């Protein structure tokens, strides 16, 4: 019903072994992981050996194909520091085996476009903003610090004043990602804000003249903090995570009312999370004994989306 799939990735272990740490995690097949004799069931659990490409294949690929066919979708990344969130989501820029989910999404989009030359015409608009201290901040125009979410006549959400930049190649998309990353709020390199990257795929069919439109959101979630300006960061981070969790949970349990309005991120993502929309949540975990509570913390958060 809900269309949310939660997938958990554990990374290989070192470099770190010199500390003295154990593996702490056992896998009952490919969808369940056991820690401290407690079982956590998911839709897929990627073990240490799982390649970048099959993470993309199982987590994101069908979502991309759906957006190229007119649907909306969302992929979330969630993880405590050094869990492998960045390796999973971005990976190694121009190494194909190699690269993480976001570069593979972009390559599939453009290969499809190239393979569909004349018969389909495309316009890809990308936007990039972060939820920092409950404020919507544009990562492509530092002057736009405090933007708002609204709904149109059809109850379709949009962020007012957000930069939309036209892109025509994979490099142009990646250039845009790097520009936004430069302005993203970091501390201690923890992300202190949640960042949302939007690819809007607009197409028109040359034979039939009919139009299609699809929105793919890539959300990098800041991890929950247990702790001045860094305190306001923690309470906002945590409150917005609980708002997401409430939505995500109401959809998973089939609630007829879903509390999208209780936070800005979920208002933005209302046309792309729940309903017809396709969603994958990738939670990244360290296997080390040193981080067992963090992992167990991440795992519980992932559990909220699990029917």
């Amino acid at each position: 019903e809900s269309n949310i799939k939660v997938m958990c990735r554990f990374r290989p272990l070192n470099s770190e072994v010199n500390r003295g740490d154990k593996y702490i995690a056992k896998f009952q097949g490919e969808d369940t992981v056991v820690i401290a004799s407690k079982p956590y069931a998911f839709d897929r659990v990627f073990q240490s050996s799982t390649s970048q490409e099959q993470v993309y294949n199982d987590a994101a690929k069908k979502i991309v194909k759906d957006v190229l066919e007119g649907y909306n979708g969302t992929i979330f990344a969630y993880g405590q520091a050094s869990s492998g969130k960045t390796h999973t989501m971005e990976g190694k820029l121009h190494d194909p085996e190699g690269m993480g989910i976001i570069p593979r999404i972009v390559q599939d989009i453009f290969n499809y476009i190239y393979s569909m030359d004349e018969n389909l015409e495309f316009h890809i608009k990308v936007s990039y903003f972060e939820i920092y201290l409950d404020k919507i901040r544009d990562l492509l125009d530092v002057s736009k610090t405090n933007l708002s979410v609204h709904e149109d006549k059809n109850r379709v959400p949009y962020v007012k004043g957000a930069t939309e930049r036209f892109v025509s190649s994979p490099d142009e998309v990646m250039d845009t990602i790097d520009e936004g990353k430069s302005n993203r709020h970091v501390a201690v390199h923890s992300s202190r804000s949640h960042s949302i990257f939007l690819i809007n795929v607009k197409q028109e069919n040359t034979q039939t003249e009919q139009k299609l439109s699809g929105k793919l959101y890539l959300v990098d979630l800041a991890g929950s903090e247990k702790v001045g300006a860094v305190l306001d960061e923690a309470k906002n981070i945590n409150k917005s995570l609980s708002a997401l969790g409430n939505v995500i949970s109401a959809l998973a349990e089939g609630s007829t009312y879903v509390p999208y309005r209780d936070s800005k991120m979920t208002r933005i993502l209302q046309d792309s999370l729940g309903g017809n929309a396709r969603t994958t949540i990738v939670i990244c975990c360290s296997p080390s004994s040193y981080n067992e509570s963090e992992t167990k913390s991440t795992l519980l958060f992932g559990q909220r989306a699990k029917t």
